[PDB]
């Protein structure tokens, strides 16, 4: 027995030879794109023998072992059914409908605080979808970029507790939600902001991240560790977003005087190059298919879906995943972790990073916000998707009454 | 080939008959206890046959299928390692050097609030597990009853919303933590109290449960609910504590007329004896045994483990384990939420009702509480088991570092 | 070929004789109901046979042919899937999901005009569906009785111009709305009320019908007309709310002061009686079952889709639900004609009764009323059932993007 | 089998020779014409081979499926009768006595406010249909050319709502009839016109379309829009209209200027330079054939019946409907909503654009109007249209009594 050629008959079918887009279909079938960085020896051998012998699309028992030899693994479990979604067909149907069901809710207002954020389009809904195993889907605006402004704040969290600790990064920062009248205070009792998921905490996290080193070495740091993330996919970066965050941030100046003044950073902070290295994260460019990947890495522990990287700590995933729980979708946080008990953050440009722990990632974007600062159609769409799906926190895995179930069978 | 002599085959060692002894303990390794309801007719067709021999002990293939025929679905996956915690031997272990690594926390003070709770010795400590399949075990005090006391209110809240639905429970109390700054004000900005949790919530809750009906009728029905969700094991009433709750809680008082002159009740409620039936439903009895199956009844989406009955709603128990972990353990809920991420609620008596969703639900319960109100070995405990066990809301379930899954085998 | 015999092997499946209760389940997967009174003959002569031998169950070709051949018509149609809506189980599944996301709409005040309708519970809400062909299905609260109150508005116009004709009918009322500065003059520039669904026309309609004859005959002559109207499904009386809308109607005596003054009725008028009638009209009940089947009178040319009875004239029903397209939902009629497109007509118990044109009949029913007197729920039901198919009056049949179609197979 | 044959036998009636003739005039029987855009590539094949052998008017087997081969589906459908209206023949017959009862209408008053309008004689009338499939007919003066005046409100409404969408487009426009005391207010309580039907509604909405760029490119931009909605018809100009509504509109600047004052217009608007791309737009010029199409395209959902291409998206398309329901005849919208119950729009050079939806679009045209400013013979067609055949709104197509129904056999 091999698994190769146990492979082989199952796509086989009884015939004696494989036509090789039979095999593509087959794959792009069980989610996975034949651009996944871990099929890539297959794709070349594949490639190779397409033209080796350009006669017959046609593959024999050997000639199929040899393609897929060295990532036989990982297409095992892809045929035999053995990823998370195990019938991604239907569960991208689903999403379809999900999608377009939030993609006639009118309403919001483009955020305007700059000439770059008014520049995007209402109309513009893109969803995109990585499971833990590599599993994709996208449905609309999905390969439009866009900045995370404050979507960045998890990622940039994680890092820090990624380098740093746990402990020693809530030295400086909060780990509970304000309470929702605190929408306008900038520090809790114990001179912390209230957790790194509010302009006040980020702005501090953001002053632990690779300290002793300039802006420039920095900002790359923040990339190289964002790019991991996304599977090297799309990451960016817009300075026309940065310079108008620039000049319109007294905020964020205010926050950072005040923050000063109360000794909240770490020694020998330069508080005013702290903000411009803050207002620069902000205006870092993303996809909803790079993001969805970047969503799915801590969804899975820290691990890149598509790479099999280990990108961020297991306590730096699961800290993440804890503050975007309680703190990550503004004054809207508590009713959102009720109803849909997922771990979210939303941003002004429209975008709602969005976490399944140990399912899948996912990163919904229409620039329209609603009057709590939330895409309105990433909003419904998060709501009709738990109202689908057992994924909620508190949802059982065993009785859920008429929700679906995307992880089971029949 | 039939189940009842396969299963007679894996016990019987390719020898002959079964002693009925080697049977019990073959069950009781599984972690279920041979009076477990849903395993009724087989014990009783035991205690029958060992009526008719009184010696010669021992149980042929078809007489053992005689006695195991009725129940056999659940003792084949008990006896097929099926069950949510395979090894069930060793995850007690476990428990037991949690449990007594705990044990050695001398500080905290007894409640002397009322000459009843402080009646309790403070070197009491009971730990109880039941998990969604019926695996119990216990160590310690396990057995002493003593009151729910504020444990009781996720038990009346899944109550209410079972019977009445999240819509109509949330025109009356909020679903939100109300912040460590608002710990002290009785409503949130809609005039609603914070969450089901507090004292000013669930004081409201309880004005909902079975309206139009006088308050003996009342406490029959939420202590026949109770029943249900503990399998008919412990659930008692401590008349002297309902009688030093009356008589202490200006509180109580205070917090029931603002509510009452502030609209805050359904209409035609007897405010004052609200409060009697509120004070009632803190002075119900449990013991930790007892009071773990009612959690895990939580863990199990409404069915309780050792019945298989369906007693609430998903609706009810999603719910609930939501406000568990957002508002459960008093100002410690923050701090809880991020290091343990267990929807636990805790009750000055010494009690946490400790919930880890689709695994097993827990009471811990020794007197000595911390400054915060809530019980220190109890604390210590979920911190210790979160700290040794993926259990956390926001562990991952691949990838998981130092930490031990209980759900699987080598 | 025989009809019978044809519908006897489509159900039989090839097999034997067929079980009467398998019979029975393919009758109301068509969406009939065993009540239906066109199905009378075929039920009484299948108990009248399932006492012939207490034990079979089953019916030979010529014994299923003894039940069926006297409605076989309607059978075959039923089972040739031949009604407007052939695939009615998914239908009301979809009718499911839009009843159970309105069922969540929080809002409305309940009228407390009158001690009749405060005494109605906020959340009361039922929505019920008949076809032009008769099938039926329910949700939520549809066998509550409540009154039309202006409801009826409709049906006494249809009556009217059923009678007399449009040209008589309009000499006494006009055809349009008023427009929304003229929500509170009396007449139009002709000195007519704009049209029938206002008070003051609805009152001027009500002096027309059956004149001559005193009130007490008159009232039973309406209750034969509704009767008919809903194929003798519940019709009733709520005296406590005539008593209570007697008591409290000065606008509706100024009114019809007003119209008496300024010569608007026929003559020979006891005008202060003609408002005794009118209020009596008003307090007619109905539950969302019986008031939808009256609906579906009306979507069917004015023959009644349960009885196969000619009620009202086809002039009639073009009439009146041209008035309810455009007068119908008080001041949001303009609105409501934009975005939903269908005649609908709204009263102050919370009814809707709205009609889909050749398709079917639905009565919504939730006593919180909108700020223009619109049951909330109701109206949200209707935007979101056209928002799902393809209903609105000026929708397309051919190309209408992917809104869903109900009428069509695959 | 394959239909070709299918088609030629259902032809051929058994013989072995089909004439051109028979096919040909068998075609035109189904209210097709050949010089339908659907068609033409059977049409270039055949007068192919009526020049390949050019004495032998008749088509074997093989030579019948080499013409019809590529258009092989919609000729199916229309000797299948698979077309909305199966006996095309007699409606047109129902047509010829419904236009020749309206001939009998001396009455009405020409619009004499322009010269231009003026010169146009009282006895033109002409009606013209197309149904949602692509079968014609007209009777009278149906290719005559005339401006559409205020018939381009619903068209113009559309390509907004489709370039914007209805929920930006009013923002600036309601959405109901204002009431007949209120055939004079410029603005409902929003302080936006009552709806794009009225001449304030329209101006804002005129004010919407391909905003940021030079009056030559909107003008343009809309003459391609109304292009595809009539097919490739005609659609024309006439400049001497413009000279004459530029000159003597001062409401329209009376309404300009009003509604700058209340801030009525999107930021940026040049408010008198809308209003000559609005006096521009009312001047464009159609004859009824044209517009027939522009108003089946508005009938099929937003595909141009005789081209197939998407033209204007179905929310534009269903929300022009809702509002030439109950605001498309001046005062007159609530007595023809009622009596009549078709989306209709009526404009000064005596045109109606009507739409039957699901079935065809029509304009009728007389200028001589009423003193509503309604086309007389255009109202009384259209009502005897209703009261001949199931077409209102809110007629029942199961049971209608003694009316007609074309969509059936
Ligand atoms: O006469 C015609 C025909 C016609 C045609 C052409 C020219 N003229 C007449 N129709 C009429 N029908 N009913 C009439 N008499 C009624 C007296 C009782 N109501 C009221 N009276 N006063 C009121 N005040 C306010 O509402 C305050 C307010 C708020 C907002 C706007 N305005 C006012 S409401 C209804 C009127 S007149
Ligand atoms: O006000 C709002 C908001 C609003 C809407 C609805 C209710 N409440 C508020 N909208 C407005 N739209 N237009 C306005 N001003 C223009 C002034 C120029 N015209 C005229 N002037 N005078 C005129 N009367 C006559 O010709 C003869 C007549 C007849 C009857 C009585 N009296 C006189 S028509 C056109 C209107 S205001």
């Amino acid at each position: 027995p091999s698994l190769e050629d146990l492979l082989f008959y199952t796509i086989a079918e009884g015939q004696e030879k494989i036509p090789v887009h039979k095999f593509i279909t087959a794959l792009k079938s069980t989610g996975l794109r034949t651009s996944d960085p871990r099929l890539k020896e297959c794709m070349d051998m594949l490639r190779l023998t397409l033209q080796t012998t350009s006669d017959g699309v046609m593959l024999d028992k050997d000639l199929f072992k040899k393609c897929v030899q060295s990532n036989i693994v990982l297409l095992t479990q892809a045929f035999r059914r053995k990823f998370v979604i195990p019938d991604f067909m239907s569960f991208t149907s689903h999403i379809d409908e999900l999608y377009e069901s939030a993609k006639k809710q009118s309403g919001g207002k483009v955020a305007d605080y700059i000439p770059q954020l008014a520049k995007f389009s209402p109309d513009l809904w893109g969803v995109s979808v990585c499971t833990a195993d590599g599993q994709r889907h996208s449905t609309g605006d999905t390969k439009v970029p866009f900045c995370l402004q404050s979507c960045v704040k998890p990622l940039k969290y994680a890092i820090a507790v990624n380098d740093l600790g746990t402990e020693y990064v809530h030295r400086y920062v909060g780990k509970e939600p304000s309470g929702l009248r605190f929408n306008k205070l900038f520090l809790n009792e114990d001179d912390k902001p209230h957790n790194p998921m509010v302009n006040a905490g980020a702005i501090v996290v953001t002053s632990l991240i690779k300290q002793g080193v300039n802006n420039a070495e920095k900002f790359d740091y923040v990339m190289q560790f964002l790019n991991k993330m996304a599977g090297n996919e799309y990451v960016g970066f817009s300075n026309a977003t940065f310079q108008s965050e620039r000049e319109s941030g007294d905020r964020n100046f205010a926050i950072g005087y005040y923050l000063k003044e109360k000794k909240c950073f770490p020694e020998g902070t330069d508080m005013v190059g702290i903000l411009d290295f803050y207002f620069q994260l902000c205006s870092i460019e993303v996809t909803c298919e790079s993001a969805s990947v970047m969503a799915a890495t801590l969804a899975n522990g820290g691990f890149c879906p598509i790479t099999g990287e280990r990108v961020l700590s297991p306590e730096a995933v699961r800290n993440t995943l804890s503050l975007m729980h309680s703190c990550g979708m503004y004054d809207f946080s508590g009713q959102f972790a009720f109803h849909v008990g997922l771990p979210a953050k939303s941003g002004v440009a429209g975008g709602i990073l969005l976490v399944v722990p140990n399912v899948m990632g996912m990163m919904c974007w229409s620039p329209p916000l609603d009057k709590m600062g939330n895409s309105v159609k990433g909003i419904h769409f998060c709501h009709d998707l738990v109202s689908l799906c057992n994924f909620h926190n508190y949802d059982n895995l065993r009785h859920f009454a008429k929700k679906l179930d995307p992880r089971r069978e029949g």
